[PDB]
């Protein structure tokens, strides 16, 4: 992966720069030890002289050289990304001296997937006035779907994602959802999916075991972290591993092969498409392609 030499991709300010006084910073939609993104109304920043929410990645006190650092490096890396439906999408940057970096991109109205769908438990019907807002089984393997589709192009760019999971995936209008990284954005040590391991802060739950004992991530450890979104999906949200302590012996029992049950809104296909993503052997487990492939088809088969 190239993800990992960021640091020698192009900066075009000429097509990227977004002058600081065409942004209007609102709220925070999210703060970590480091880093913030923030709403803001971007003038013009996509189409003439038209106002567009965005959501703007900076940092905030405590960040030091370093941090700013990395949000250069995550900059470049949207650029080589490029623009997908199912990815949150570079729209500009502001990285002129005399004010902070700001890494700006499309905004995605409801947020994070994983609390959207639990605050749907009591508006979920499996097939449908009424139920006009709704979630259905439709909703969550497009989802699904959609999320197959962006990690599909993540890996054609030759990028990993590393931390995927529902909180990363986030809900944009039209039943559009997007892969983020809110990455600094979050207050890992403080955020019970991020875990104490050594001197990191890691999202165990979500860890491929090459991953945890091996310190290995690839594609095909997204395709497990994968998996276990799936099982965030169908059942709306919920944290993984219900009831277990995630300890050495968690990691142990992973690795000998013991798996999450069903989930509550499961298809009998979908589980069986998570236990896939949890193949023991990387290589076995299905390719981002081969989980559209098979997706699209139960999407249509649902319909
Ligand atoms: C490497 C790499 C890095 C990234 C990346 O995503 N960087 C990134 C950059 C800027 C913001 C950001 O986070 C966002 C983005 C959109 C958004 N919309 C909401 N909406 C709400 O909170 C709603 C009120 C509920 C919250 N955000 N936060 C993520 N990628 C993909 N790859």
């Amino acid at each position: 992966p190239l993800d990992e030499h960021c640091e020698r991709l192009p900066y075009d300010a000429s097509k990227w720069e977004f002058p600081r006084d065409r942004l209007k910073l609102g709220k925070p939609l999210g703060r970590g030890a480091f880093g913030q993104v923030i709403e803001a109304d971007a003038f013009g920043i996509d189409k003439t002289a038209t106002c567009r929410t965005v959501a703007v990645k900076m940092l905030k006190e405590g960040a030091t050289h370093s941090e700013h650092r990395a949000l250069m490096s995550e900059l470049k890396i949207l650029i080589h990304i490029g623009h997908h439906l199912n990815v949150v999408n570079l729209l500009g940057a502001c990285t002129k001296p005399g004010g902070p970096l700001m890494v700006i991109v499309e905004f995605c109205k409801f947020g994070n997937l994983s609390t959207y769908l639990r605050s749907k438990r009591n508006e979920f019907v499996p097939y449908k006035d009424l139920y006009k807002d709704f979630l259905t089984l439709e909703h969550l393997i497009c989802y699904s779907f959609q999320v197959a589709k962006g990690m599909e192009f993540l890996a054609s760019r030759k990028c990993i994602h590393r931390d995927l999971a529902a909180r990363n995936i986030l809900l944009s209008e039209k039943n559009v959802v997007k892969i983020c990284d809110f990455g600094l954005a979050r207050d890992i040590y403080k955020d019970p999916d991020y875990v104490r391991k050594g001197d990191a802060r890691l999202p165990l739950k979500w860890m491929a075991p090459e991953t945890i004992f091996d310190r290995v991530y690839t594609i095909q450890s997204d395709v497990w972290s994968f998996g276990v979104l799936l099982w965030e999906i169908f059942s709306l949200g919920a944290s993984p591993y219900p009831g277990v302590k995630i300890d050495e012996e968690f990691c142990r029992r992973l690795k000998e092969g013991t798996r999450m049950r069903a989930p509550d809104y499961t298809t009998p296909e979908m589980y069986q498409t998570m236990l896939d993503c949890w193949h023991g052997e990387p290589s076995q487990r299905p390719t981002f392609s081969e989980l559209v492939e098979h997706l699209g088809n139960l999407l249509q088969a649902n319909a």
